């Protein structure tokens, strides 16, 4: 019951989700893994400590290795998967930055709203991403042969961020609505530095449409009533969840410096 545009708007996001979205990891190598100004730290010891997660490797002969990370006894111990964080996000990253380029939307706009763009959703999207292959029931993210299991229970849904995970996990969206969020947050005509403020509003208007159409036309059930609007006030907290990570992640770096040369693109940082 869509427009041919909408079903052609549709097409082309599943098609760049298609290209770009390796679901199974399999081109993520090379990675670091974990070894064999009071008040900055105890913020730190706080920010590091709200998603505690095991990690598993299957390799491909049929082994497993598996890493319990260490308690924390006040010292550097709090820092050991930081760089093998950075380099999964290094790699979610490009994923993301690969499907914008393929979205014509996206390349038609001058070249420094989509570096503006890019800045102001990475997060956000790579988010969306993760979601799909979270395990709400195990409470793990599933990445191909690596495994992201949380560490033991409800007051694990007090760190905003898992509880986001298990609420947009229990609304079982689509395919087609996963990728429709991602266009809406990455065209987003607010983000700083952004000059094409009317453009881009536009064209999140009508990802938007896109979307609420979507549903009306192919979820009638009243389990999925005000669906389209659940979604909006989850991509309203995403925005918000984007906002304090950042914040996070620029005191980690202030006092243990971690970022990768991507990274520091994204959030600002010159090397100088
Ligand atoms: O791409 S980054 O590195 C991956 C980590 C974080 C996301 O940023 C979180 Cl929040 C998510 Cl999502 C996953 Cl998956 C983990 Cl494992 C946790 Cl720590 Cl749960």
């Amino acid at each position: 019951g869509l427009t041919e545009e909408q079903r052609m708007m549709i097409r082309e996001l599943m098609d760049a989700q298609m290209k770009t979205f390796d679901t199974t990891f399999s081109h993520f190598k090379n990675f670091r893994l974990p070894g064999v100004e009071a008040a900055k730290w105890s913020q730190v010891r706080k920010d590091l400590c709200s998603l505690k997660v095991s990690l598993q490797l299957r390799g491909e002969d049929g082994s497993v290795w598996n890493y319990k990370p260490p308690a924390d006894s006040g010292g550097k111990e709090i820092f050991s998967l930081l760089p093998h964080m950075a380099d999964m996000s290094t790699y979610m990253f490009k994923g993301i930055i690969s499907f914008a380029k393929v979205i014509s939307y996206f390349r038609d706009l001058p070249i420094e709203d989509q570096i503006s763009l890019l800045k102001g959703a990475a997060f956000e999207l790579c988010q969306l991403r993760f979601n799909t292959v979270f395990n709400a029931e195990t409470g793990t993210w599933e990445c191909g042969r690596l495994s992201y299991c949380l560490e033991d229970f409800q007051q694990l849904l007090l760190e905003p961020m898992l509880k986001f995970h298990y609420m947009l996990k229990k609304l079982q969206l689509h395919e087609e609505e996963y990728v429709l969020m991602q266009a809406i947050s990455l065209f987003s005509p607010d983000r700083p530095g952004v000059l094409q403020h009317r453009v881009v509003d536009q064209l999140q208007e009508q990802f938007a449409i896109t979307l609420k159409s979507y549903i009306e036309c192919n979820r009638p059930q009243p389990a999925h009533r005000f669906l389209f609007l659940k979604i909006m006030a989850m991509l309203t907290e995403l925005r918000s969840i984007n906002a304090q990570h950042t914040q996070r992640l620029l005191r980690i770096q202030d006092i243990h410096p971690f970022a990768t040369p991507l990274m520091q693109e994204l959030f600002g940082i010159t090397g100088s």
